[PDB]
Protein backbone atom coordinates (compact mmCIF):
# COMPACT_ATOMS: atom_id res chain seq x y z
CA UNK A 1 0.00 0.00 0.00
CA UNK A 2 1.75 3.04 1.46
CA UNK A 3 -1.92 4.17 1.35
CA UNK A 4 -3.34 5.36 4.72
CA UNK A 5 -7.07 5.54 5.50
CA UNK A 6 -8.48 8.01 8.00
CA UNK A 7 -12.00 8.03 9.40
CA UNK A 8 -13.72 11.40 9.21
CA UNK A 9 -13.18 12.91 12.67
CA UNK A 10 -16.37 14.95 12.21
CA UNK A 11 -19.67 13.94 10.82
CA UNK A 12 -18.81 14.89 7.32
CA UNK A 13 -22.41 13.60 6.97
CA UNK A 14 -23.62 16.57 8.99
CA UNK A 15 -21.53 18.95 6.86
CA UNK A 16 -22.83 17.35 3.68
CA UNK A 17 -26.51 17.72 4.65
CA UNK A 18 -25.89 21.35 5.64
CA UNK A 19 -24.31 21.96 2.23
CA UNK A 20 -27.20 20.24 0.47
CA UNK A 21 -29.78 22.18 2.52
CA UNK A 22 -27.96 25.39 1.71
CA UNK A 23 -26.62 25.22 -1.87
CA UNK A 24 -28.31 22.36 -3.70
CA UNK A 25 -30.22 25.05 -5.65
CA UNK A 26 -26.99 26.91 -6.69
CA UNK A 27 -24.30 24.22 -7.07
CA UNK A 28 -21.99 26.38 -9.25
CA UNK A 29 -20.79 27.81 -5.91
CA UNK A 30 -18.26 24.95 -5.81
CA UNK A 31 -16.11 26.67 -8.46
CA UNK A 32 -16.13 29.91 -6.50
CA UNK A 33 -14.96 28.08 -3.37
CA UNK A 34 -12.18 26.09 -5.07
CA UNK A 35 -10.91 29.20 -6.99
CA UNK A 36 -11.06 31.11 -3.73
CA UNK A 37 -9.01 28.44 -1.99
CA UNK A 38 -6.42 28.60 -4.84
CA UNK A 39 -6.16 32.35 -4.45
CA UNK A 40 -5.56 31.90 -0.75
CA UNK A 41 -2.66 29.46 -1.29
CA UNK A 42 -1.23 31.71 -4.04
CA UNK A 43 -1.32 34.66 -1.62
CA UNK A 44 0.67 32.57 0.85
CA UNK A 45 3.53 31.65 -1.51
CA UNK A 46 3.62 35.24 -2.76
CA UNK A 47 3.88 36.46 0.83
CA UNK A 48 6.60 33.98 1.77
CA UNK A 49 8.59 34.70 -1.40
CA UNK A 50 8.96 38.37 -0.35
CA UNK A 51 11.12 37.38 2.66
CA UNK A 52 12.69 34.32 1.00
CA UNK A 53 12.74 34.36 -2.84
CA UNK A 54 14.24 30.84 -2.94
CA UNK A 55 10.69 29.73 -2.00
CA UNK A 56 10.04 30.23 -5.70
CA UNK A 57 12.69 27.77 -6.92
CA UNK A 58 9.79 25.27 -7.27
CA UNK A 59 8.09 27.54 -9.81
CA UNK A 60 7.80 31.32 -10.29
CA UNK A 61 4.47 31.57 -12.09
CA UNK A 62 1.50 32.17 -9.77
CA UNK A 63 -1.76 31.08 -11.46
CA UNK A 64 -4.94 28.96 -11.54
CA UNK A 65 -5.90 26.68 -14.43
CA UNK A 66 -9.24 24.96 -15.09
CA UNK A 67 -9.19 21.71 -17.08
CA UNK A 68 -12.44 19.97 -18.09
CA UNK A 69 -12.20 16.53 -19.65
CA UNK A 70 -15.51 15.26 -21.15
CA UNK A 71 -14.07 11.84 -21.97
CA UNK A 72 -13.03 11.25 -18.33
CA UNK A 73 -15.89 13.25 -16.78
CA UNK A 74 -13.44 15.21 -14.63
CA UNK A 75 -13.04 18.91 -13.90
CA UNK A 76 -9.55 19.69 -12.57
CA UNK A 77 -8.47 22.91 -10.90
CA UNK A 78 -4.70 23.48 -10.66
CA UNK A 79 -2.89 26.27 -8.81
CA UNK A 80 0.78 27.04 -8.20
CA UNK A 81 0.04 28.08 -4.65
CA UNK A 82 2.05 27.25 -1.55
CA UNK A 83 0.69 23.64 -1.39
CA UNK A 84 0.11 21.47 1.70
CA UNK A 85 2.43 19.28 3.75
CA UNK A 86 0.87 15.94 4.71
CA UNK A 87 -0.08 17.49 8.08
CA UNK A 88 -1.59 20.54 6.34
CA UNK A 89 -3.57 18.14 4.12
CA UNK A 90 -5.03 16.29 7.10
CA UNK A 91 -5.57 19.50 9.07
CA UNK A 92 -7.41 21.24 6.23
CA UNK A 93 -9.57 18.43 4.91
CA UNK A 94 -10.01 16.47 8.20
CA UNK A 95 -9.47 18.38 11.47
CA UNK A 96 -11.02 21.68 10.27
CA UNK A 97 -13.99 19.85 8.79
CA UNK A 98 -15.17 19.21 12.35
CA UNK A 99 -14.58 22.61 13.96
CA UNK A 100 -15.48 24.60 10.83
CA UNK A 101 -18.85 22.85 10.42
CA UNK A 102 -19.62 23.65 14.10
CA UNK A 103 -18.57 27.31 13.63
CA UNK A 104 -20.48 27.75 10.36
CA UNK A 105 -23.72 26.19 11.73
CA UNK A 106 -23.67 28.56 14.71
CA UNK A 107 -23.14 31.58 12.46
CA UNK A 108 -25.95 30.52 10.12
CA UNK A 109 -28.32 30.06 13.12
CA UNK A 110 -27.43 33.59 14.19
CA UNK A 111 -28.29 34.90 10.72
CA UNK A 112 -24.97 34.92 8.76
CA UNK A 113 -25.42 34.57 4.96
CA UNK A 114 -24.64 31.14 3.45
CA UNK A 115 -22.07 32.82 1.20
CA UNK A 116 -19.79 32.93 4.26
CA UNK A 117 -19.21 29.19 3.79
CA UNK A 118 -15.58 29.70 2.62
CA UNK A 119 -14.69 31.70 5.76
CA UNK A 120 -15.48 28.71 7.96
CA UNK A 121 -12.91 26.59 6.18
CA UNK A 122 -15.30 24.04 4.63
CA UNK A 123 -15.93 25.63 1.24
CA UNK A 124 -14.06 22.71 -0.38
CA UNK A 125 -16.82 20.29 0.55
CA UNK A 126 -19.30 22.07 -1.74
CA UNK A 127 -17.47 20.07 -4.41
CA UNK A 128 -19.61 17.10 -3.33
CA UNK A 129 -22.63 18.85 -4.83
CA UNK A 130 -21.24 18.00 -8.29
CA UNK A 131 -18.62 15.32 -7.65
CA UNK A 132 -19.14 11.76 -6.48
CA UNK A 133 -15.41 11.56 -5.76
CA UNK A 134 -12.60 14.10 -5.38
CA UNK A 135 -8.80 13.67 -5.56
CA UNK A 136 -6.44 16.35 -4.16
CA UNK A 137 -2.76 16.21 -5.24
CA UNK A 138 -0.53 18.62 -3.44
CA UNK A 139 3.12 19.60 -3.09
CA UNK A 140 4.70 21.96 -0.54
CA UNK A 141 8.37 23.01 -0.63
CA UNK A 142 8.98 21.33 2.75
CA UNK A 143 7.40 17.94 2.01
CA UNK A 144 6.86 15.24 -0.67
CA UNK A 145 3.88 15.13 -3.05
CA UNK A 146 0.69 13.55 -1.61
CA UNK A 147 -2.69 12.44 -2.99
CA UNK A 148 -5.84 12.73 -0.87
CA UNK A 149 -9.01 11.03 -2.00
CA UNK A 150 -12.56 10.69 -0.64
CA UNK A 151 -16.11 10.05 -1.68
CA UNK A 152 -17.14 11.96 1.47
CA UNK A 153 -18.40 8.78 3.13
CA UNK A 154 -16.81 7.76 6.42
CA UNK A 155 -13.17 8.07 5.35
CA UNK A 156 -10.50 9.46 3.05
CA UNK A 157 -7.10 8.19 2.00
CA UNK A 158 -3.70 9.82 1.93
CA UNK A 159 -0.78 8.35 -0.11
CA UNK A 160 2.67 9.42 -1.27
CA UNK A 161 2.03 10.25 -4.90
CA UNK A 162 4.15 8.97 -7.80
CA UNK A 163 2.36 10.54 -10.77
CA UNK A 164 3.77 13.51 -12.68
CA UNK A 165 5.51 15.88 -10.20
CA UNK A 166 3.85 19.24 -9.93
CA UNK A 167 6.56 21.61 -8.84
CA UNK A 168 4.56 23.22 -6.06
CA UNK A 169 0.83 23.73 -5.59
CA UNK A 170 -2.45 21.85 -5.49
CA UNK A 171 -4.58 20.08 -8.02
CA UNK A 172 -8.20 19.16 -7.35
CA UNK A 173 -9.83 16.58 -9.62
CA UNK A 174 -13.62 16.41 -9.49
CA UNK A 175 -15.07 13.10 -10.67
CA UNK A 176 -18.40 14.55 -11.61
CA UNK A 177 -21.80 12.96 -11.05
CA UNK A 178 -23.55 11.65 -14.18
CA UNK A 179 -26.19 14.41 -13.98
CA UNK A 180 -23.75 17.30 -13.48
CA UNK A 181 -21.73 17.13 -16.74
CA UNK A 182 -22.72 20.73 -17.45
CA UNK A 183 -19.60 21.81 -15.52
CA UNK A 184 -17.55 20.30 -18.35
CA UNK A 185 -18.94 22.86 -20.88
CA UNK A 186 -16.75 25.85 -21.76
CA UNK A 187 -19.62 28.37 -21.83
CA UNK A 188 -20.81 27.25 -18.40
CA UNK A 189 -17.37 27.42 -16.73
CA UNK A 190 -16.83 30.87 -18.30
CA UNK A 191 -20.12 32.21 -16.93
CA UNK A 192 -19.40 30.96 -13.42
CA UNK A 193 -15.92 32.43 -13.41
CA UNK A 194 -17.32 35.75 -14.69
CA UNK A 195 -20.12 35.73 -12.13
CA UNK A 196 -18.17 34.69 -9.01
CA UNK A 197 -14.45 35.03 -9.41
CA UNK A 198 -13.88 38.24 -11.42
CA UNK A 199 -12.00 39.97 -8.62
CA UNK A 200 -9.47 37.11 -8.06
CA UNK A 201 -6.01 38.70 -8.35
CA UNK A 202 -4.25 35.85 -10.22
CA UNK A 203 -4.86 34.71 -13.83
CA UNK A 204 -7.50 32.02 -14.22
CA UNK A 205 -7.17 30.23 -17.56
CA UNK A 206 -9.77 27.78 -18.91
CA UNK A 207 -8.21 25.04 -21.02
CA UNK A 208 -10.80 24.37 -23.71
CA UNK A 209 -10.70 20.94 -25.36
CA UNK A 210 -10.38 20.27 -29.13
CA UNK A 211 -13.38 17.99 -29.78
C1 LIG B 1 -0.64 25.46 5.06
C2 LIG B 1 -0.42 26.16 3.72
N1 LIG B 1 -1.24 25.62 2.59
C3 LIG B 1 -2.46 26.12 2.21
O1 LIG B 1 -3.09 26.85 3.00
C4 LIG B 1 -2.98 25.64 1.01
N2 LIG B 1 -2.21 25.10 0.02
N3 LIG B 1 -2.99 24.69 -0.99
N4 LIG B 1 -4.31 24.91 -0.59
C5 LIG B 1 -5.42 24.61 -1.27
C6 LIG B 1 -6.46 23.79 -0.67
C7 LIG B 1 -7.62 23.49 -1.36
C8 LIG B 1 -8.67 22.69 -0.76
C9 LIG B 1 -8.36 21.17 -1.06
C10 LIG B 1 -8.70 22.74 0.82
C11 LIG B 1 -7.74 23.96 -2.65
O2 LIG B 1 -8.91 23.66 -3.30
C12 LIG B 1 -6.75 24.74 -3.31
C13 LIG B 1 -5.58 25.02 -2.61
O3 LIG B 1 -4.54 25.73 -3.14
C14 LIG B 1 -4.28 25.48 0.65
C15 LIG B 1 -5.43 25.89 1.33
C16 LIG B 1 -5.79 25.47 2.65
C17 LIG B 1 -7.01 25.95 3.24
C18 LIG B 1 -7.93 26.77 2.59
C19 LIG B 1 -9.12 27.19 3.24
N5 LIG B 1 -8.99 28.57 3.83
C20 LIG B 1 -10.05 28.95 4.80
C21 LIG B 1 -9.76 30.32 5.49
C22 LIG B 1 -10.67 30.49 6.79
C23 LIG B 1 -10.56 31.90 7.36
C24 LIG B 1 -11.00 32.92 6.30
C25 LIG B 1 -9.95 32.91 5.14
C26 LIG B 1 -9.92 31.51 4.47
C27 LIG B 1 -7.58 27.23 1.30
C28 LIG B 1 -6.36 26.76 0.69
Amino acid sequence: EEVETFAFQAEIAQLMSLIINTFYSNKEIFLRELISNSSDALDKIRYESLTDPSKLDSGKELHINLIPNKQDRTLTIVDTGIGMTKADLINNLGTIAKSGTKAFMEALQAGADISMIGQFGVGFYSAYLVAEKVTVITKHNDDEQYAWESSAGGSFTVRTDTGEPMGRGTKVILHLKEDQTEYLEERRIKEIVKKHSQFIGYPITLFVEKE
